[PDB]
């Protein structure tokens, strides 16, 4: 469900923010999570992060905009809390 | 082939045990290997490891239980040896 | 487009050579890039790197041969520069 998606993305971002995983690990993990649920635009945003064209804050902003366009309410709160933590 | 799958999974786990790769790298690599061979339940178990809901030992235990119902004998030996190393 | 593919592969190899990512991260990233563009032989070569049967130089060599067979010209230049940087 979309609750487990939000929980997993929030957990991955939490491990990134505590220093347990680095930027490439975060990119790979979050892109895999997004691909496993069928959301490809978010996967493209994480692909842009993985390449290096954007940073974590930019990726979070574009992910929040895409979630707004997709109506993923549980993921919007996770992304906003992550944005304010950075 | 199933022997090559067992060889690659064993090599990845041996890399993790020595200290060459960490938990996230091992999760991503083993999930990729399992997805490349069409074993989806094993992929879900490695996904739970990547999320953070289980550890390496628990993942090995559930992987062995799932490989028992699949008839992957070489993978069973690989997982048993990896379990006893831990 | 094949220009974006070559750009991303060159960028990933450049991060590897600068030392900001390691061998497993490079393998995962380059395999993901190759799979996202529908090139499977390149993906198999990167998979062989991921397991540990070949190193980065050998992978770059076989990737160059595969790109010669596929007629991808920008990838050839990227791989040649990466080979000579090693
Ligand atoms: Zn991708
Ligand atoms: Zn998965
Ligand atoms: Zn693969």
């Amino acid at each position: 469900t979309m609750e487990e998606l939000a929980r997993r993305v929030g957990r991955a971002i939490e491990r990134y923010l505590n220093g347990e995983i680095n930027e490439v690990e975060l990119a790979l993990a979050v892109g895999h999570i997004f691909r496993d649920y069928g959301l490809e635009e978010l996967h493209e945003i994480v692909d842009r992060l993985l390449a290096g064209e954007i940073s974590v804050l930019e990726m979070l902003f574009r992910l929040y905009e895409a979630a707004v366009k997709l109506g993923l309410d549980d993921l919007k709160f996770v992304l906003l809390k992550a944005i304010f933590k950075l």
